[PDB]
């Protein structure tokens, strides 16, 4: 099945070469990235404050295992960011095209 | 049967284009349009960049046949993004507006 | 279980006063921010434009209802915009922080 991965990163240059990787890797078909996000987390019982950029993966669920792996290889944060979120629809030939353009 | 629909556009007057006739025909109840994307993905089998625009469509999966269709006739691209997440839960009063809204 | 839920407010101060606010209540482990919507919409039998920013909010369904009501008290809107996206998979390390971080 076919799932969006959000991952939040600390600059434009991460952003960039973790999508890149992803899609050049096949473990991704597209990579959206959304920048200017002002992030507010909790961090060991403080909550902070930072400038981030979203990035929006189209890839498949057998695909998460290695997509972690590669973004945590990649990510200078110790606990990146990476949920999936689940397709449950979409146009035919979109998802034709994800599947055939990961793995 | 509610869902966020992700369309990624090439221009703001194809978001636009979109976005209102969508609302107009009651395939959606309300479109976000987020500028500066930058999206990373592959193309005849080679890895490409481009800038593009994203809509965010609430809308639901009875609306999504008709929707899918008005998408294709209104987006350049051969092979437009059309992807549905599934609402899990939310405010019972903006669903019931949502749902009072569409179709 | 894990969401990422969906917030639409009319400005930045709106939704920094509800990002610092679900953070610091522990109703959510994260807030990201995204400014610059263009957001397409219906009021009875029109179609009418406003600008916006987005709220993401990493939380989690027992959160849920206390987070929907912080919200409304916070929130300007008569309906404002409260989706919760499931999250199907996601970085164990992650889920388990934000997991601890949310009640």
């Amino acid at each position: 099945m076919e799932e969006v991965v959000l991952i939040t990163v600390p600059s434009e240059e991460v952003a960039r070469t973790i999508a890149k990787a992803l899609v050049e890797e096949r473990l991704a078909a597209c990579v959206n990235i959304v920048p200017g996000l002002t992030s507010i987390y909790r961090w060991q019982g403080e909550v902070v404050e930072d400038q981030e950029l979203l990035l929006l993966v189209k890839t498949t669920t057998h695909a998460f295992p290695k997509l972690k792996e590669r973004v945590k290889a990649l990510h200078p944060y110790t606990v990146p960011e990476i949920v999936a979120l689940p397709i449950a629809e979409g146009n035919r030939e979109y998802l034709d095209w994800l599947r055939e353009n990961t793995g």
